[PDB]
């Protein structure tokens, strides 16, 4: 019960802290300009002081960014190194985006000087600064410290808010830039717009955009002339896909999060209900559920370890195995006095594994393929040669399992049952023979083996007698 | 001192849940539609506050479970000094009677009454507990939680929107003032119904057209309300999709399993005499729920040792009743029962053919079978075999083609043990082989059926 | 290319035909009454001739069904047999549903005779006949001949249509049963209802119900008084969940249908793009994609066969194996002259398998565990003992593979490579020894083996020479 | 006779696609808004009809692919007798000019012009072909097909609804007559725009309120229209959900793989010196797309024989350039290259440590590495090793602790050969061991680095 509950539960680097803390500051300005540019494009025809001053400030900041970005190295994809070549940095920045960044920094006063018909379509050029938020969202998605669900939710919220704002600004622009204002969507409802506060018109247009996007459609503020009808047709066509995309993303976030818990939940629910019904055992039913809980943990760790390995080079896997098991392997009785390099080679190919309690790692009278070594827990040696399952000896962490059968090429002697959650490490017979063959120190192993057979009475002696007869 | 899980405390929590629901409904209503204590309701508010005061004084005497506690921590400190440091002040400010707050200030009625919403932690904890239960489905309580939060959102939005309408001078030029002439001179029931109708119309994205925002404050509120509505609707649709996907997998799995089996049968061009039988067996396996496939899907995941004990416990009383195993041993029977395979057979099917090669002998557990013998086109019934009886054992022990065809009558569950495995086990324990042989010999005493068998064997028995 | 395209591409039984063709006929009457009862409950207060006559006819038909169902046996869940016991049939029908079926058959004239205030709520009792459509849908879902997608779509369509009809009838009933008709949802729009055609009122109410369900909400025909507001509140509250359920079902039908296409699609897309890029081979890249196509077919069939088997009793699996392989194994050279029963026992435990072309079923110098037999295709015998991969002999369908190593308990002789899609069947060494031990016919096998060693020159002879000294 | 896949025929089909789109747009428009041939458009209709007549007379000369055909069937019969028996009559009735149908009857203009919609089989076949392509995504063409059918449904509904409005006497008391005073006395453009606006408003479930059905015919049509709309919206949402689910699995897989690796590293309490390296390796392997993980995910699924030939072809020119293998053999090199493991290393890392146990020697394929030697805290660069060169071979062949630390400069791909495997391979072919040894000995002639090694080995070489 307790276990089951637990289971359920002067250039600069592009990575400097002083540069990352400043690049992220430009996201605030990107948000500000993304809000301002459609509002200025729709509701304003001439630069007003309280907005023009801030626009000039932001343009100066982005010009500072442009003049600074020439001193920032990048990471080559074919080298994974900082380029640190001012010749290459400039010829990459110019080819990637330099004129687009430049045109998005000219103050609106200069645009008006060129032509008064401008300053509407010129402010929309400042939307080019929206690549920074996309790059930031990509980095956040490819980052571990930030939750995927909240990142996706924030991205969706930003997208829908920007769409609402842009649509509202465009639709109010269509309303205002029209003779006979009484024949417009807002002129047929208020009948006195272009005279009251800008805040009222902004909130009215935003309310219309929100009602149209969420498909509420109250009925006030509806298109009258043909241009508004066409724009609203296209807007609703976009909104259908936008809502479908939002629903799909929400479904995707809702699923695959609790999905991998449900396999465990139902595979244990079947066991629990089968135990509860059909002559419920007193305590055996409690034993089996703990075994299932341990197995679900064992295979997951046995798979995560297998997944993270076999994808790394041998040079680092060998180092990891040496860090984990070389110290423990020094206590192995067979490898006593052998050359030190052979120990390293053996450790580098040990293939650690895990086993649930009451599991038969080796069964009696089987083909000799592998020999095991204990790391954690303990196991009991049993044999059915006498007709009964009686234990012979208990092996603790630090002894070999079934080494007699593999060395002498004969079927195993005793069935090994792990009375506890045991971590083992097994290496094949063919690999052992290959390693021994490409070496000169191998007599010590057989001397240690034969010495060990003497310490056990009459169980190995028959095998020892056979080996002595077979050696001659 | 009392411990959790007690039937005098869980019932008390379940009773406090309905009071929490009452508070969650009432507090926004008094915040929006009410100004004075309104004795029609302040007495009930005081009653609920007294009940929650009883709870807050009672909670000092209840234990809890820590990360590694022994299922209970029954002391004064470490529970009094834990509760006071988590939410004591919030649970105390949210139970002060509204009558007292009037003396402090007369304009804080609704604002102070909205503090009672802190009691929703009870509902949150209940939903969290039901999420990790066994008798209740997971997605079916997730959807209930979504429905509850949707209803709460609708009620809160309606109350806030009517508050915005009422707290504005010149009641005309408002969402309710433009439709209803003088709403302020009408019953509270109809105004509440109208506000709730508007809230539901906005939430379900119907938007009939009546009761729409007029001034800027209502538009500003409604924009955020609609954004929250879109988010909530998307989340609810996702949860419903997950519930549907994970709530009908059994039928799809059965369908695709049967389709794959039929494709396999067709690929090798098996005769229909086999296809019908395998289809019937598979339909029986995937139709009997919690007994047919459950036993296999459970015992398969055991490491041949725990399931051995399971079969020993589940098949010992029936095993000891057979005549073949009378006085063999108390561990040989353990090995025997651990070396059996459980099988099921649909009715009107034969498990043993007459004059077949003797390879298996069965032990009946449930149901009945008829020992059908044929002389010349006559399926004369010899006798009926009941539960807890052995069949087909005389052909495998005494090597000979099978005597009688065993056709099943009802839905039966059989235990099958291989001849080779039984011979290997018997050869390993020769001492019980004599017991088995004499038990078989003494049983062969019925009318003229095995009489020649004893004599024929005695020819080679010297 | 071609292979890849192919891979992508007087009682009666309750099962009598004359009874199934009549029970399905009652579904038409169930649909008719499911349409009529809400319409009669809302739009009609007294039994009109053209509807009362048909209602009496349908009631007579259902009374005939009631009086006939006493002569139909059922299938017991604990027996899976037709009960055929008229004593038990009646005591099951009465306990399950007899009074509910009876009350849903009384003609409406009798209900009016009891009280004129009735005949509204009495017609809604006829909705009890909706269990038949539910049972039919369950049977269709549990049936193979009918597509799951279309059954689910039809069920959803029926549910939503019934909801629309019931809501429309209830809402028109609320409108009509009210004094001062000018203060109703339909009285404020038409202002002359209760006087024009019933068809107009029915279609108007249905149009309102459809507009409310699909969340269009044009604006005409909206609630006015409090009762209509409450009913509409509850109706839209139900509609939200109904639409969520429909969307969830549609998503579930859309996914899991093309899902198991995409694993193959992307696992072959990766291979195709890797072959196209990075020094595309002339024809080797064509060879590997065919191997992947064959493997995707091989493991699928190898899994479907494994899934359908191991779930059936041994008595039928043995019969299937005997039908498939007993005739073929008669040609096996080792089992010539052995007792016939031993052949049956061997056939019962052969565990047939499949292998893609250019696959090594047995590799040289491995532990002797299994020996194989060919069924289809052919394989080539290769050995690296000479330092090169040179074929020695080609084995056709009907010969054993690696039988020398398993019998003599020595490492295998030659690596076996399947030059074509080969179906094999392998059985273990321990099983073979157990089968041989529980028998008396075994000398024939070893004599046949030794005779076979003489037909091959100097390759088995060294092993045969060792065996001659090993036997002594 | 011409065969499919020809660039003079596929282009022709792609050009007919836009004509099919034009017909699909125009035919409902003329059915609804038009009565007479309207020469402003009948000339274009006749042009398109002539083009489709050219196509229908041309299709007698194009082959096809059957179930087991040899990619083409170029005859007169079995293609003429197949096309004439499948859709010849439909493709001929759907190309008769509308001028001819006027003589038959003047009231069948729109009904006969609606028969041109049969040409949508071209778009259907195009979408089916694009579904089973390689350069185009599957869900991204499914969504395009859904968008196209949604647009077609909107257009058809708008045309039908305006036809219903116009074909009714007393134009007032209609959905457009109640809003627009005299719609029949206004331009076709504005009427079409209004009808399309109503159709889009109904489809997106906005329902502003203007242009609503008045009489019973419009209500009856609109009920079925809304039901179809609900079905189409549900299907489109399902398809979009499937696209989203199957379009972002790569990022989730990378995230969960990195999370699992970090959990494994933390569980065993590895030092950071290993955690950073393994995280860098995993990020590099999951970041390099189409070259890093693609090679492993491809070669892993090969049965050790085809991938052997792949490595033989991909690693023979570079292998033959090494000084160690000059005149060794033409099959031993095949075995060696088939017995190599491909590995990748991020820059600024060391693959061989100085004075380590000699166990592997590498062959560089791409990138550069620096042979770093340290005397006393001085990482003096000895020399740079380029692509197609062997490293660390002097320590494994001549058993000795490694001489120089090989630190990588760029992103490199290496081939690793195990000392034990190489020794076993060499021992199997002794005649080439002499060649390998003398090739090694002759190379040992640089300045003072291996001079003592040659002498020291010659001490034991007698
Ligand atoms: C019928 C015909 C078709 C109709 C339309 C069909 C649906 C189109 C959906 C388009 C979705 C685009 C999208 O999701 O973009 C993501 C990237 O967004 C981004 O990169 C968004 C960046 C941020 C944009 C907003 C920035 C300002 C936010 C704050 C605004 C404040 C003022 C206004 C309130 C992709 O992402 P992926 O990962 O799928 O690839
Ligand atoms: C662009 C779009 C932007 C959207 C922004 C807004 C997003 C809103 C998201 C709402 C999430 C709600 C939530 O947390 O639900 C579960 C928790 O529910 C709970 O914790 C349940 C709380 C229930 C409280 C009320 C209970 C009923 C009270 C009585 C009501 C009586 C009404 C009478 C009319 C999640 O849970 P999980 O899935 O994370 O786990
Ligand atoms: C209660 C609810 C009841 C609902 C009842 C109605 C259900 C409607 C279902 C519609 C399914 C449509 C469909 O078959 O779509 C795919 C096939 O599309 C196709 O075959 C594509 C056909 C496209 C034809 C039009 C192409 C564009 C023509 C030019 C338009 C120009 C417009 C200009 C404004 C499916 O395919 P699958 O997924 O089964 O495979
Ligand atoms: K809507
Ligand atoms: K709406
Ligand atoms: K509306």
């Amino acid at each position: 019960l307790l276990c089951g509950q637990v289971q359920d539960e002067f250039v600069v680097s592009p990575y400097d802290h002083k540069y990352r803390i400043w690049e992220a500051f430009l996201v605030v300005l990107v948000v500000y300009t993304a809000w301002v540019s459609p509002f200025e494009f729709g509701f304003l025809r001439k630069p007003r002081p309280p907005l023009s001053i801030t626009d000039n400030i932001v343009n100066a900041f982005f010009a500072i960014d442009i003049i600074m970005t020439f001193f920032v190295g990048y990471l080559d994809k074919s080298t994974y190194l900082i380029v640190d070549d001012r010749k290459q940095i400039a010829f990459k920045y110019l080819r990637s985006w330099f004129l687009l960044d430049l045109v998005s920094t000219i103050p609106s006063e200069a645009a008006m000087r060129i032509s008064s018909q401008s300053y509407g379509l010129f402010n929309m050029l400042r939307l080019w600064r929206l690549r920074r938020v996309g790059a930031l969202f990509a980095r956040l998605e490819k980052d571990r410290n930030f939750n995927y669900f909240w990142v996706r939710c924030a991205k969706l919220v930003c997208v829908t808010l920007f769409a609402v704002h842009c649509a509202a600004c465009f639709y109010y622009l269509i309303a205002a830039r029209n003779s006979n204002p009484a024949k417009t969507w807002i002129g047929a409802n208020v009948a006195n717009f272009l005279e009251e506060s800008l805040w009222m018109r902004y909130v009215t247009s935003m309310y219309w955009s929100i009602t149209t996007l969420t498909t509420v459609g109250y009925g006030d503020l509806h298109p009258v002339n043909t241009k508004e009808m066409i724009f609203d047709i296209f807007y609703m066509l976009f909104n259908l896909g936008l809502t479908a995309y939002l629903i799909g993303n929400m479904t995707n976030l809702v699923v695959h999060g609790t999905s991998r818990t449900r396999n465990f939940r139902d595979t244990i629910q079947a066991a629990s209900n089968f135990a509860h019904r059909n002559h419920l055992p007193p305590r055996l039913q409690d034993q089996m559920l703990a075994h299932l809980c341990l197995k679900y943990r064992t295979d997951s760790e046995g798979l995560q370890q297998q997944e993270t390995l076999d994808a790394l080079p041998k040079a680092i896997r060998s180092s990891i195995s040496h860090f984990l098991f070389y110290s423990l392997m020094d206590k192995v009785y067979l490898f006593r006095g052998v050359s030190n390099d052979l120990l390293f080679q053996l450790v580098s190919e040990m293939k650690a594994e895990y086993f649930p309690p009451k599991e038969d790692v080796i069964l009696q009278n089987e083909a000799p393929t592998d020999f095991y070594i204990l790391v954690n827990g303990t196991a009991d040696l049993v044999d059915v040669d006498t007709g009964t399952e009686s234990i012979v000896r208990e092996v603790k962490a630090g002894d070999i399992i079934g080494e007699i059968g593999v060395l002498c090429y004969r079927p195993q002697l005793f069935t090994v049952r792990t009375k506890r959650l045991c971590q083992l490490l097994r290496m094949n017979r063919t690999t052992f023979l290959n390693i021994i063959q490409a070496n000169v120190g191998d007599g010590t192993i057989i001397m240690n083996n034969l010495l060990q057979h003497l310490k056990e009475m009459n169980d190995p002696v028959m095998t020892n007698v056979l080996l002595e007869i077979e050696n001659m």
